[PDB]
């Protein structure tokens, strides 16, 4: 089997991407944030505290002939941006782009933090990290990908995120028309539950490539690219007027500045992030000061190849017995 679904930016900055997911019988379509940095599929629902629901589409398990309550099960998650959600657990039929999993754990939110409430466009998350990070208790549940794996033509999914445009999540096959050149594959560590890998270095604009190991995770659920402070300083030093602002919370630059590209290494291959991708617009409405798309990971505890990086590539998440990541230009 395979599946193919279009993923769409939630706003003009590519702050996140949403993908329609069919849940239950008859289908209830919710727009979920596919997150390769977490492992819970959770949704706004008929059970979510009413005051915490503001425009999202909710899952109503009582209207689904295939929903089943997982007795006694609870879940609770906290994300790196400090947002959180929690509730109880159903299993139901879940389809993504034509690919159907029966008995998928669908985590129903009883509570969500304000950032979720305030974001009307995201109806929940669908985690695609390794199932070891799933927060369901007393018994951890498997991700959509993990449940689908054995059925897939090939045990893979691919992320083809768009720059200010829609893109594609495919399951079970590699679309050889979706990228230029070849895919370079690189080893993954699952020790922390993430798609963790080691980049082979970076370049700033037309500068020479610096060979250096950068451990990090491929995370579709993070907006920006977070790298060591040394690397990030090297980049912004090449932008006239750029500075790190503690009040704003990161590197900012004159909106009229021309940004250099940023290259990261995948083995002996190179992915180039165009300068434009690194502009996340005014720090506040009407400002001539803009927020940078490359920021320091210092304080996060991990480097994160988020959407700014991933959208410059066609990315293969290879869930074979020994997992790997593949990157191609496109």
């Amino acid at each position: 089997s395979t599946g193919s679904a279009t993923t769409t930016p939630i706003d003009s900055l590519d702050d996140a991407y949403i993908t329609p997911v069919q849940i239950g019988t008859p289908a209830q379509t919710l727009n979920l944030d596919f997150d390769t940095g977490s492992s819970d599929l959770w949704v706004f629902s008929s059970e979510t505290t009413a005051s915490e629901v503001d425009g999202q589409t909710i899952y109503t398990p009582s209207k689904s002939t295939t929903a089943k309550l997982l007795s006694g099960a609870t879940w609770s998650i906290s994300y790196g941006d400090g947002s959180s959600s929690s509730g109880d657990v159903y299993t139901d039929t879940v389809s993504v782009g034509g690919l159907t999993v029966t008995g998928q754990a669908v985590e129903s939110a009883k509570k969500v933090s304000s950032s979720f409430t305030e974001d009307s466009t995201i109806d929940g998350l669908l985690g695609l990290a390794f199932s070891t990070l799933n927060t369901v208790s007393p018994t951890q549940q498997k991700t959509f990908f993990d449940n689908a794996k054995a059925s897939l033509d090939s045990p893979v999914f691919t992320a083809d995120l768009g720059y200010h445009a829609p893109g594609t999540y495919n399951f079970g096959f590699i679309d050889t028309t979706a990228y230029t050149g070849s895919i370079t594959y690189t080893a993954v560590s699952t020790k922390q539950g993430f798609w963790e890998w080691t980049s082979t270095g970076y370049a700033v604009g037309s500068g020479t490539f610096k060979s250096t190991s950068i451990d990090g995770i491929a995370d579709t659920g993070t907006t920006l690219l977070y790298l060591p402070a040394t690397v990030v300083s090297a980049y912004w030093a090449q932008v006239s007027g750029a500075k790190s602002s503690s009040s704003v919370g990161g590197y900012v630059f004159p909106c009229s500045a021309t940004l250099p590209s940023f290259t990261f290494g995948v083995g002996s291959a190179r992915i180039v992030i165009p300068g434009d991708y690194i502009d996340f617009g005014p720090i506040s409405t009407g400002s001539s000061s803009c927020f940078g798309g490359i920021q320091s990971s210092a304080g996060i505890g991990i480097n994160i190849f988020g959407d700014v990086a991933l959208k410059a590539a066609f990315v293969v998440f290879n869930g074979a017995t020994t997992p790997t990541l593949g990157f191609a230009s496109k």
